[PDB]
């Protein structure tokens, strides 16, 4: 700073670049030609779903000016079971899914979500992506509490070959148990900020992914 | 509908601009300088509030494969009692509301919902953006009703002088009373589809503002 | 800094634009429909002319380590003699001055470069762009130096309405005599650097204008 | 060719992204530590060089309304011979060689200029690039044959593991070696036109590497 009233720019700002390895559903779907059905992995929040209208609720509901919300049961029993009725699927996710199935692949969501007793998740996302049942796994609630494994041991379990996610740690996760970790950005209007660095690790980074 | 694999890009591409007169809330505050209080008007969906969230389940409530949902009493009851709780507001409009407020104007909230019997749309924008009683000003549900713009005699009435909003006819709105139309950017995982062509009619167009 | 390796971006960053009065060509056109024929002034430099190619020439033949070359009298006989058949024109220009000549407007160039007591300048500019004898008019060599006047002095002599720059100077010159300043980009690959911020004063600036 | 006098945008166009494989200097470092000294080679014009200046000079002077000149063996001696004093280098190839000089690596040069009598060429490049005797190799003027890649022969037979160029023929030049091609951005103000799309076979691009 100073941040001036007429900032202006110069054209070398205009067109700069940063080095990511940017990629398109399309050369994904090119890069997985010939190989075999495989189990493939997405996390779910600013990967397939835009779900903060349910966490911005749930904030404003439980916890005003923290996020104690986000250790609260009695918003996760609210978030897994309805919430996500307003939660706005992602056109990134929709091809990403669409393609996958077409393959063959298994798909797995792993989310960091807290678990409940019972979740409508799983139904609400193999209704909004069209997930055949053969295709579709219930969802895995993934972490560190007792009773529960982390994403990577998650990842190893089921063999996710591939693991999409908008989180340091949905990559951190992937390269961890050697599979591929490809990024999709976080749209800039989500409650779950400061945004990633998308990149951060020079991994794949899937186009125009924040819807 | 496919398209190349492989499509590059080049640095004309890179650099390029579209010819938009894009503005700050700073340098709309400073053009403003030494003016008096005035009424000024804010649309409300993806201008203050994504309220995707909403609309997006009410298409699926009531009408999964039309928009006959937007003609349904019962849907704007519901919409315009409770479900913005979903709709995440907007910081451009957190800076442009407090601008106003700074300002001493009047604050109005002009927007193409369907008046309802009751509506807790003035409350969750009053609370939400921290708008004080002598700025706030109830809702004017001014309706829709294609083939007219239901604004236009609203920001008459209102003497509104400065008008914000992310649609065409916000703008022409604006235009039709000599008010000066303000474009704000619709977010890209809208349900509200296509993206309107912000800067069509040459208005300035603010910055950042698709969040 | 740190400046990481793998920086990653987020979609904040790649949407973001400053806030500038961008215009095209067909813009300032319309904006000038019905105004009778006036005198309009252009910078050479970066402007209308990529001239780089002689000011490299003329550090790296003159002044290896510094920028005495530019007050090397030596440099500037060959500079306005014939080391502008380097130089590349820039289509910003051609378009500019082909709708200035359509309107029947008087087109002066106004320098910073230091006068010679031949220059080949004002041909190359008249042949490069077409420029009728009756729209074209010497070049102007501004300065400080006795028996010059100041940009700012010329601007006001031929009534000048409208100024293309690419430097702060050419803008606030205009803007001291209460001309419409307009300011073009600078070519990344010039080695006048640093570049400038165009639209730093709030003025318009040309789209694309950098070739 | 007409377009609209506002054509406005929108947030998916001012975030859309092609899919690059976008690298930095630092990462193409990065990506060859450990790997002992090899041979690597580089296009000139438009690569390293900003050469239009000498080119726009011999259309203008050889075939003001062909192209012709490019197969006029006197363009060549002057274009060889001296023209290259108004060539501006650029910064990515600054950045380039010093990598490979720091490297240990063997620079060629390989280039589709016309071989001539005499080259000063190779002098211009060492002198304005600081390249060390031991890593300069006197420059390889391959030609230009149209329905031939000229250069393809000239990487095998100096081994070069990675070639560096502007031109669809330079990526495919490596390619038919299996050398790793890597792509500069053509400045927007070169007069050889159209640009090229970087990225159209899947290579590497180098971020900001039009200047
Ligand atoms: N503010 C937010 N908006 C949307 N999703 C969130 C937010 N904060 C956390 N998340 C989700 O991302 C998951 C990653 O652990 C969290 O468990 C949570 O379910
Ligand atoms: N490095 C440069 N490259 C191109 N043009 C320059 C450079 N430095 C100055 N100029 C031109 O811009 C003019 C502005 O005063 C200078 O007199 C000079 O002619
Ligand atoms: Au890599
Ligand atoms: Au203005
Ligand atoms: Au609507
Ligand atoms: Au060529
Ligand atoms: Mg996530
Ligand atoms: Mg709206
Ligand atoms: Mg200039
Ligand atoms: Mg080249």
């Amino acid at each position: 700073s100073p941040s001036p009233l007429n900032p202006g720019t110069n054209v070398a700002r205009l067109a700069e670049q940063a080095p990511i390895h940017w990629v398109s559903v399309a050369q994904i779907e090119n890069s997985l030609a010939g190989r075999p059905p495989m189990a493939v992995g997405f996390d779910i929040d600013d990967t397939v779903l835009f779900s903060s209208p349910g966490f911005w609720r749930g904030k404003k509901t439980f916890s005003p000016e923290s996020e104690d919300y986000l250790k609260n049961p009695v918003f996760w029993e609210k978030m897994n079971n309805g919430w996500d009725e307003f939660s706005i699927p992602k056109e990134v996710a929709r091809q990403l899914i669409d393609m996958h199935v077409r393959r063959g692949d298994a798909i797995f969501f792993v989310t960091g979500r807290s678990p409940t007793k019972t979740e409508t998740v799983s139904k609400t996302l193999a209704d909004n992506f069209h997930i055949p049942a053969t295709n579709m796994n219930p969802v895995i609630f993934a972490g560190d509490k007792p009773g529960q494994n982390t994403k990577s041991q998650w990842l190893q379990d089921k063999n996710i070959r591939i693991f999409y996610g908008d989180s340091d740690n949905d990559i951190t996760a992937a390269r961890d148990v050697g599979a591929r970790g490809i990024r999709i950005l976080r749209a800039s209007n989500s409650t779950y900020k400061p945004l990633p660095q998308a990149g951060a690790f020079g991994e794949e980074v899937i186009v125009n992914s924040e819807y």
